[PDB]
């Protein structure tokens, strides 16, 4: 396939600047009826996990003949300050689906409902049935990549072989995962991408089927993306920093993780603050 642009110069908002784009962003959160995230490898940064296009993204030191560094372990990564604010945002019905590209696992691990994702790339801790397509989300990574069998069978009796979520280059996309992602983008009147290039098709291309109906499109990165001109605002800096200043603007707090925990279903949304006039 292809690598795209790789190691494009990273641009950062002034504290002037950046300030009145996140209270921009939260009159769009406040105005809107349906909320759709989009995030990419960037949110994963301040885990640990390397991006694939940053300046020492994967694909960025593949081309300078270095190695991507992890300051952590799949499954020692905790999830950041974005990944608990977007666990938040659904729990008070501010956010009403998140599309990711992140195959970290670190979204389901956080406690986010499973109903309201949709894992584009897959997910390196969750392998699915070949027979009868039930996902099983493990504690630990599974060992294959590629669509590949696993050597564990399923427990459903069906007995069928588990293989795990990772596509490759040349695999096609979830159906399920796609279509809900497809139906939760075209109905938003809001999709906000976090740390995502958008330059992988067609994942990238989600956030402007908002745009096409009328909704507003809010794009947060440091580096800049192939959608940069349809956005209606772009903010540059750290997504910990947005979000954490975000939050604070919609009178939230950012929730604690007490380890890795599954969520299969969303629950009704608990007591938000009133909506500024
Ligand atoms: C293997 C596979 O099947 N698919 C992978 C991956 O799933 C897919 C999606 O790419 P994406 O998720 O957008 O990573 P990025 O291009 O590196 O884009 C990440 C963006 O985050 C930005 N970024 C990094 N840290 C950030 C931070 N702390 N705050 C804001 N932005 C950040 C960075 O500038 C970059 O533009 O590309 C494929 O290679
Ligand atoms: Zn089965």
């Amino acid at each position: 396939a292809d690598k795209g642009k790789c190691g494009l110069p990273e641009i950062f908002d002034p504290p002037e600047e950046l300030e009145r784009k996140v209270w921009e962003l939260a009159r769009l959160v406040w105005q809107s009826s349906s909320v759709v995230f989009h995030t990419g490898a960037g949110i994963s940064t301040a885990s640990g996990i390397p991006d694939f296009r940053g300046p020492h993204g994967v694909w960025t030191m593949e081309e300078r003949g270095l190695a991507p560094k992890f300051d952590t372990t799949f499954e020692s990564a905790r999830p950041t300050q974005t990944h608990m604010a977007l666990v938040q945002l659904e729990r008070v019905g501010l956010l009403r689906f998140l599309v990711s590209q992140n195959v970290d696992g670190l979204h389901v691990r956080s406690g986010f409902p499973r109903d309201k994702l949709a894992e584009l790339h897959g997910n390196m801790f969750v392998e699915e049935c070949a027979k009868c397509k039930t996902q099983y989300v493990r504690d630990t990574v599974v060992g294959t990549m590629g669509l590949k069998a696993t050597g564990r069978l399923c427990t459903v009796a069906c007995r069928g072989e588990l293989r795990d979520t990772i596509l490759d280059w040349e695999d096609s996309l979830p159906d399920r995962d796609l279509a809900l992602a497809d139906e939760a983008s075209r109905n938003a009147d809001l999709s906000i991408t976090l740390g995502t290039s958008l330059q992988i098709r067609p994942s990238g291309n989600l956030p402007l089927a908002t745009k096409r109906r009328g909704g507003r499109l809010v794009i947060v990165n440091l580096q800049p993306t192939k959608h940069d001109r349809h956005a209606d605002l772009r903010i540059h800096g750290y997504v910990d920093e947005v979000m954490t200043r975000l939050m604070e603007h919609l009178g939230l707090e950012i929730p604690a993780w007490d380890g890795p925990r599954v969520l299969e279903r969303a629950l009704p949304p608990l007591p938000r603050p009133p909506t500024p006039k």
